[PDB]
């Protein structure tokens, strides 16, 4: 019958991102041989088009059991508790109806899991006691909730720690052509390896298939996932200016933007706040019979003279403007539009196949699976290994039509970017 742990082979496609990371990770920690296990990535880890190959991203309060269980990890585990910066975040409203909700998102922590942690900043001058590299003038009428729990992950750095300690340890790599999945191998229904695109095929017990935005590209999905595109840029802050929001909060206005504590190079990343670009084209998964209008991830990483479209730069300018008025001169660099797959109800998609025995979909992040790095790994090797919670499995299950992914649990249906100029300058 089925092999031991020790005797387990295993392919991780898209091991160099997010989730393959994790689960290579988590396989090597429960004791599957290193050099039986395999990562295929387009690119090395940390791939260069990973939505985690990031400066940053928020780690916030999430009381879900994934959630609770890694934040439990970024505060303990020694592989990744020197990247979680706990600055905590600054949640800003203005206008009464996101005051009147984000008073509600304040209450229901009173009411119900115990405040503790929060604050209520019901006037401009507190927000400033809080944080006063902002401007008076700027925040006319906003209201705040400070939360000391959680802050931002060094995202990049994270997965490069999971990448050396993985490669110290003997597991295999391939990359470029030699990591590229082209499609399943199947034997009477089994699949018993990959194929990349460079025609080598790889031979395993279990073929992990964490992919990220590309995922539903790369095998039939049918809509189950629907990939979109959310940007950023940098400013450079001189050493005396980033000197000024050492340990800064993530600051976050839902009708404005979000922007980071400057990193160690002085770099302060902003982004927008929106629902998501697609960019539908014509593509042909494995699985599927003929080529279908899919979203298909118009990569930064194959593309780098990409941008991002000029509504989201217009956007971001007011971000600066609104929270950081004395750097509109400033600068926006290194622009990039980073991928996600949205499900229509915003949870995971991690489940076997149900026609490819032994080939396992470890995908559907939904735009908030960063902050889940270092546990993801664990519940991808229960699947594995038949050992997943029931509700779990349900709650990831594989479910075509079970809701309009394009919409999925955000305010509107993502626009395209062949509607939205400025962001291609080939
Ligand atoms: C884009 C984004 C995401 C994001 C965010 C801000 C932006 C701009 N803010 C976040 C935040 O504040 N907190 C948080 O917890 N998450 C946040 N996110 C979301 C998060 O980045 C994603 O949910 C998560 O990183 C997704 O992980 P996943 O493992 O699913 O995806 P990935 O890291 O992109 O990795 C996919 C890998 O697949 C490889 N690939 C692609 N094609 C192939 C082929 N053909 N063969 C082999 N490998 C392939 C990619 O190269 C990549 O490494």
């Amino acid at each position: 019958m089925a092999p031991s742990r020790a005797n387990t082979k295993v392919i991780v496609v898209g091991g160099g991102g997010t989730i393959g990371s994790s689960t290579a990770l988590h396989l090597v920690r429960s004791g599957y041989t290193p050099s039986n296990v395999t990562v295929l990535d387009a690119y090395p880890i940390p791939s260069s088009q990973s939505a985690g190959n990031d400066l940053n991203k928020i780690m916030d309060a999430d009381a879900d059991p994934a959630a609770d269980a890694a934040r439990q990890m970024w505060n303990e585990d020694e592989l990744f508790k020197k990247f979680f910066h706990n600055t905590g975040r600054l949640d800003c409203a203005h206008g009464e109806k996101d005051i009147a909700d984000l008073k509600k998102r304040y209450q229901n922590l009173v009411d119900w899991g115990l405040d503790a942690t929060v604050e209520w900043l019901d006037s401009e001058d507190e927000i400033l006691k809080r944080m006063p590299q902002l401007t008076r003038d700027q925040i006319k009428g906003w209201k705040a909730i400070f939360s000391k729990d959680g802050g931002w992950l060094a995202a990049a750095k994270a997965i490069k720690a999971i990448g050396e300690y993985l490669r110290d340890q003997g597991v295999r790599f391939g990359f470029y052509g030699a990591g590229s999945f082209k499609q399943p191998l199947l034997a009477e229904g089994v699949c018993i390896g990959v194929e990349t695109v460079d025609g080598t095929r790889y031979y395993a017990d279990k073929v992990v298939l964490a992919a990220g935005a590309w995922s539903p590209t790369l095998v039939e999905l049918q809509e189950q996932c629907v990939s979109k595109a959310w940007v950023y840029g940098h400013i450079q802050l001189t050493p005396e200016e980033a000197a000024r929001y050492k340990n800064s909060p993530v600051v976050y206005n839902g009708d404005v933007g979000f922007f980071f504590e400057p990193n160690e190079h002085g770099i302060i990343k902003v982004c927008d706040e929106f629902p998501g670009f697609t960019r539908f084209k014509m593509h042909q998964p494995f699985g599927a019979k003929a080529p279908k209008r899919i979203s298909v991830p118009r990569s930064h990483a194959k593309h780098p003279t990409d941008t991002i479209p000029d509504a989201s730069i217009v956007r971001i300018r007011r971000a600066i403007a609104t929270f950081m008025p004395q750097f509109k001169n400033k600068p926006l660099f290194n622009q990039a539009m980073c991928w996600c797959t949205d499900t229509a109800d915003g949870h995971l998609l991690i489940c076997e196949h149900p026609e490819w025995k032994n080939f396992y979909l470890a995908t559907g992040d939904s735009g908030d699976s960063f902050k889940l790095l270092p546990i993801i790994g664990k519940y991808v090797v229960e699947l594995l290994e038949g050992t997943l919670a029931d509700e779990l499995a349900h709650k990831w299950r594989w479910r075509p039509g079970s809701g309009d992914a394009l919409k999925s649990r955000r305010e509107a249906p993502a626009k395209d970017l062949a509607d939205m100029p400025g962001w291609n300058h080939d």
